[PDB]
Order: C-alpha cells, then structure tokens, then sequence
C-alpha cells in the first residue's frame, strides 16, 4: 500500500540527494578545471565526467517509475520526484550526448580563444575581448577605429563557430523533445513553472517599452551632436558600436557624452578607485563586507583559498567571462573573475557574490533545491546590493565619491546613468531569447538565421550592425551566453523582480518613503541593514523548495512578477524627460535597418 511505500520514498530521496551532490561535485571540480585551464585534457576529463553523470541520472529518472509519486499526499516529496524526472541534456543517447558535450565545448573554448590584430598595428595581434578589446570598446570615440574591432571580434567569435551552433540547435531540439517538450525554449521556460510566463514578460515590456524609445531618442540626439549627422542619423537605428559595449547590452560607457547635465557631476568612481589603490582583493573583501554588515552569511576559507579573482599572468588559456560556483558540499563556493578596478566591476563582484550568497543560504537543503526559486532570482540578488552601492549616498560613505552636490540635475544624471545600464538592458536580454526560441521552435528557416538575429535586435532595441551584414556572416554567438549555451530570460526576469526586491528592503531598512522627499528610492542604500537581511535570509533559505511566488511571499508579502516597481524607481526621469524630448524636438522611433542583406 501507499502509506508505507510514502515512508521508503522519504529515504530513498534523503539518501539519492546525498549521491547527487557528491557526483556533481566531481563533475563540477572537472568543469572548473577546464574552465581555469583551457587545454585539450582537460575538456576530455570535463567531457567524460559529465557523460558518466549523465548515465546515472538515466537510471534515476528510470528508478522513479517504480515510486507512486504522483500518488503521494507529500507535496515536498512529490516536488522532488518530479525534479528527478527531468533529465535535460542527460536525456539523450549516449552519443548524443557525446556529440553535444563536444559541440558546446568547441563553442566555448572559440569564444575564450578570439584574438584580434591592434588598429594601429598589424603585428600585434594577442588582443582578448577582456581586457583590450573591452577597453577599445567601451573608452574609443573614434567611430571608424570601433568599427573594426567591432567587424573582427563578430567575424572570429560568431561566424567561426555557425556548424557547431547549428548542431547544438540540432541536439538541443532532440533533447527536449526526449523529455516531451515541444523544444528548448519550452525546456528553459519550464523552471518558471507559470504556464502565461512568456504573456507576463510580454505585458511588462509594453509598459516600459514607451520609456526606452524616450531614452534611445534622446541618446541618439546626443550621438548626433558628437559624431554628426553622417555618422548618426535622426531617423535610423543607433550604429551599435558607438555605445559602448560590444553587444549595446547597457550604454552607461558613453554617459560622459549623452548625460543631460554636463556641467553637473556624473558619478564615475573608476579613477578614485585606482587612487586609493583598489584591488580585487580588497573588491572582494567589501563585496563580502556589505552582505555581513546585513546580517548574512560571510565567505568561508574555500572562497578566499580557492578563487581565482585575478586574469592569470602566465600564457594560458581560459574562460574570463566571470562565473560563480557551488561545490555542492559544505563551504566549498568559488569565484573566478579577470577581475579590473573600476566603478563596473565592484558592481560585478556584487552581483557574483550574490549568486554565492545564495549556495550559502540554501545548502542544507536536499539537492534537488539547492538552487534559485527561479533562474531571475538568482540573477537578482546581487544587483539589489548592487543598486545600493551605485547611490551617490554608498559611494560618498567609502570615500569614492568627493565634493558631490546632490541638487536636482546631479539627480537627473544618475538616474539617467542608472537607466543606462537598467531600461537599456530590457529589450536586449528579452531578445535574447526570443532568437533562440525562434531557432528551437524551428519558426527560422536556415537560411534566414542570421537576419533573424538583427530583425530582432531592430525591432526591440533600435540597434544596428556598423557594417552591413548578411547570411554569410554568423552573429548571434559573438555573445557569450549563445557560444556557451547559457539561458538569458533569466536577466530579463531579474532587471524587473530586483526592483520588487529594492523597494521592499529600502522600505524594511527606512531608506524609502514615498511621502518623504529626503527618501528617495534612487539614493537608497540598504548597508548595515539587518532588517533587510531578515528578508533575504527568508527567502534564499528555501532554495527551489517551493515554487517562486512562495519565495517572493517569504521576502516581502507579493505573490506577483510586476513592473510596477521598476517604473516607480525612474518616475522621475520619465517625466524629466519627456519634457526634455518636446523641448529639443527629438525624434522617437526608427525606420527599418538596412545593415542585414538577405
Ligand atoms: C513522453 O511521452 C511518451 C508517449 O508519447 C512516453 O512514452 C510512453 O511511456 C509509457 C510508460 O509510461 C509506455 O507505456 C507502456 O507501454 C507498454 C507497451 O507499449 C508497447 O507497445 C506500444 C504499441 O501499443 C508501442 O508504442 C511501445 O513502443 C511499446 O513497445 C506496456 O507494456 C506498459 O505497461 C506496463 O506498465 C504499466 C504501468 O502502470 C502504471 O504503474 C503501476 C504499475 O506498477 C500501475 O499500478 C498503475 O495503474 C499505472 O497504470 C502497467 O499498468 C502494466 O501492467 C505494465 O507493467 C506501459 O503501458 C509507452 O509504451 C511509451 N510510448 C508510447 C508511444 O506510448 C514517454 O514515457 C514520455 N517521456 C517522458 C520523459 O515523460
Ligand atoms: O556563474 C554564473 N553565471 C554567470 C555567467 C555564466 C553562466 C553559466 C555558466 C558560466 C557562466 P553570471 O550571471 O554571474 C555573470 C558573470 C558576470 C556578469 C554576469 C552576466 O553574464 N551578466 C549578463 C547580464 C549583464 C550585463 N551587464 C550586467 C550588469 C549587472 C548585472 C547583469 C549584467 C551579461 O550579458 O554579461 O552562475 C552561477 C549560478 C549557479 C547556479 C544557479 C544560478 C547561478
Ligand atoms: C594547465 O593544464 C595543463 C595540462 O592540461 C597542466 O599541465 C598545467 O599545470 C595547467 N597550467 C596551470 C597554470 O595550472
Ligand atoms: C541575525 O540573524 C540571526 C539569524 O540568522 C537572527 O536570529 C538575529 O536576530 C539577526 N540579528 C539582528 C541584529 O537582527
Ligand atoms: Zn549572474
């Protein structure tokens, strides 16, 4: 009978948690490994290991069936049964799953291995994205010099790799289809577990989407100014390389040129970082200093004995697109970072040592939900101490900032500079996805894959290529999650829930009162804030234990993903400027890109 088959299922899963963490630890310490150390053996071992793992999770999905789970009066238990069941990847044949360890890896290593040739001089070709094509990227106003380390990177990081990607869109499809998925996109919207996911994120964008085409008109108003009419147009698309980024993800880079008060201060901390003599180390150490001064947990012996928070010195080669790790023990949490000293980056080293808050808050739960409650939580977490930090308020209490006049044009700029980087980023990340879902659902004919990619990139971000490109050419995975097989909706899912999180832990930490003009949400800093804490211990404890709106509940009393927040925080500068727009006459909207010849 059921009753006593219940109480053998409680041991069989106490003890099938335990197996699991400890296989995966071996997988992940070869995944690390490679990781470090870019070398032929390695990605055999990473490979092998992971292929093993894969075999045994068959025979768990296998042994599963032999368990009434479904049965069960346990939601817990049934909640677990049913993680069990999902096998992803390890869900294919053997070879199968051999081929796509292969294709995935050889992505990859493409991507950490690019090296392009100096501007100036056609000797010295060791450039790497991090740091000298970043630095080229993110500090040049010479428009023509962007453009071809903009034209190299795309060419050696995206159309070098177009066979392997169309292989793993190949397998991916075959696997998701193995575990009864229409296709990947439905296998990654699966851990969202709300089947009007996709209509959710859908609504949110329509209302933020006005604010973005104010904020692209008046960026691109100011780009015209600077590089002039033949360069920029007041109609088309923004040529992408001119703001900032390699991807135009976040334009914070060029705010020194389209901030709306030039004569007012613009926070940029990046020079009185050097001048203190920052290090990563000491990054690190303050990254861990704000999540303790709010009552969280503070890093263990592994991180600091174990991470790697500087670009290695010798010749080697590995992956310098930060990452963080749980080991899936006691303790054993890693970061490695090419870690630089600048404003960017002390950002970045919050945001990583939330994902490690994290695996430290939720590892004495079994396995299965030993992670986030839903991929944009753990995205989240970071950014929320983040947002602090960036506060004119913050940066003047560590000495970073100095002589700043927070009057009402300084506000404006940093609202302005935050928006930048947070409303910027929104139709980039939604696209994202919803390019690969159209390859997954196979919505895109092979043959059109590449102007897909830029269609998409038109439409939503007002974006465009600096040279013309066509089918010949191979974009998408220039980006490094789309090389590394990375799932992004999580970034879109995150950029609107940390500003649910902000509101609320600036609330709980009397930093906010909408009613009090001393209290705005845009200098809130929630440092030394236990209240805060408490809010975040509640609900990163619970792991994947319950389904995310229960984790949201435990935070703040919500159930519901909304923009509501997001639009609360930059109110101000909506209606700045929208006025600013009127008043300048700036065109809003764009005509269609030609840059994509099919
Ligand atoms: C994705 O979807 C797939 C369906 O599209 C699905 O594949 C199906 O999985 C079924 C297992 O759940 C499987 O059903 C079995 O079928 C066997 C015979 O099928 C053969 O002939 C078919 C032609 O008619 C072919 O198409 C097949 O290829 C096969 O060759 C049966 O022998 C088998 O039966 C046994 O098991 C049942 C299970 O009973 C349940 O459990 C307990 C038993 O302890 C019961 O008390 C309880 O009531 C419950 O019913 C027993 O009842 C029975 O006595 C036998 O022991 C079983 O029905 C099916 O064949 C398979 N394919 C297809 C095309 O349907 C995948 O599993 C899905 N994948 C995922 C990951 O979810
Ligand atoms: O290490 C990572 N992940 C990252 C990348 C990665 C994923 C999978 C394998 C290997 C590596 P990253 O997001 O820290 C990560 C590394 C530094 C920035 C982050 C990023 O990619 N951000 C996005 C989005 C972005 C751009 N600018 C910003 C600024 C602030 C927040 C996000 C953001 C990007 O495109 O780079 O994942 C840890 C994890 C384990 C288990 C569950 C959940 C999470
Ligand atoms: C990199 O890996 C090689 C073998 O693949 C190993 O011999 C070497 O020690 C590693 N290098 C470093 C710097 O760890
Ligand atoms: C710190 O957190 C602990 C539990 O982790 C809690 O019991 C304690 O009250 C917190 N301290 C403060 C000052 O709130
Ligand atoms: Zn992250």
């Amino acid at each position: 009978a059921l009753v006593k088959e219940e109480i053998q299922a409680k041991e069989y899963l106490e003890n099938l948690n335990k197996e699991l963490a400890k296989r995966t630890n071996v997988e992940t310490e070869a995944a690390w490994a490679y990781g470090s150390n870019i070398t032929d053996e390695n990605e055999k071992k990473k490979n092998e290991i992971s292929a093993e793992l894969a075999k045994f999770m068959k025979e768990v999905a296998s042994d599963t069936t032999k368990f009434q789970w479904r049965s069960y009066q346990s939601e817990d238990l049934k909640r677990q049964f049913k993680a069990l069941t999902k096998l992803g990847y390890a869900a294919l044949p053997e070879d199968d799953y051999a081929e796509l360890l292969d294709t995935l890896s050889a992505m990859e290593s493409n991507f950490a291995k690019v090296k392009v040739c100096d501007y100036k001089d056609s000797t010295k070709c060791d450039l790497a994205l991090d740091p000298e094509i970043e630095e080229v990227i993110s500090k040049s106003r010479d428009h023509e010099e962007l453009a071809y380390y903009w034209r190299e990177f795309y060419d050696k990081a995206g159309t070098a790799v177009r066979s392997q990607f169309e292989r793993y869109v190949e397998l991916n499809t075959k696997a998701a289809k193995l575990n009864n998925f229409t296709s990947g996109a439905e296998a990654w919207l699966d851990e969202y577990e709300d089947d009007t996911f996709e209509q959710q994120l859908e609504d949110i964008f329509a209302d933020i989407r006005p604010l973005y085409q104010q904020i692209h008109g008046y960026v691109r108003f100011r780009l015209r100014k600077h590089y002039g009419d033949a360069v920029v147009s007041e109609t088309g698309p923004i040529p992408m390389h001119l703001l900032g980024n390699m991807w135009a993800q976040q334009w914070s880079e060029i705010a020194d040129i389209v901030s709306p008060f030039p004569e007012k201060p613009l926070v940029d901390v990046s020079a009185e970082m050097e001048k203190q003599g920052y290090t990563p180390l000491k990054m690190f150490q303050m990254g861990d200093d704000f999540f303790t001064s709010m009552n969280l947990t503070k890093l263990p012996q592994d991180f600091w004995d174990k991470s790697i928070i500087e670009k290695p010195t010798d010749g080697r080669d590995l992956v310098c697109h930060a990452s963080a790790w749980d080991f899936y023990l006691t303790d054993d949490v890693r970061i490695k970072q090419c870690t630089r000293v600048t404003q960017d980056q002390l950002f970045t080293v919050h945001h990583e040592l939330g994902h490690i808050q994290y695996f430290l808050q939720y590892q004495h739960q079994p396995f299965v939900y030993r992670t986030g409650a839903n991929p944009g939580f753990h995205e989240a977490v970071g950014d929320v101490l983040s947002l602090s930090v960036s506060t004119p308020k913050h940066l003047e209490k560590i000495g970073l900032l100095k002589d700043y006049v927070r009057d009402d044009e300084a506000r404006i700029n940093q609202l302005f500079l935050t928006a930048l980087d947070k409303i910027v980023f929104l139709p980039f990340a939604f696209t994202m996805d919803k390019y690969r879902w159209s390859l997954f659902r196979g919505e895109v004919d092979k043959a059109n894959w590449n102007c897909a990619f830029w269609k998409l990139r038109d439409e939503y971000s007002g974006i465009e290529p600096p040279v013309v490109r066509s089918e010949k050419d191979f974009d998408a995975p220039a980006k490094y999650h789309i090389s590394a097989d990375v799932e992004y909706l999580r970034y879109l899912v995150s950029f609107i829930i940390q500003f649910q999180f902000y509101k609320s832990a600036c609330i709980k930490a009397g930093q906010y009162d909408p009613d009090n003009v001393e209290l705005p949400l845009d200098n809130c800093d929630i440092y030394g804030s236990a209240a805060a804490g408490a809010a975040f211990h509640n609900m990163l404890s619970m792991g994947a234990s319950k389904p995310w709106p229960d984790a949201l509940e435990a935070f703040n009393g919500e159930r519901i993903m909304s923009g509501k927040a997001i639009a609360e925080y930059f109110e101000p500068l909506r209606v700045w400027l929208e006025a600013e727009n009127i008043k300048n006459n700036v065109h809003i909207g764009w005509t269609t890109s030609n840059k994509c010849v099919s």
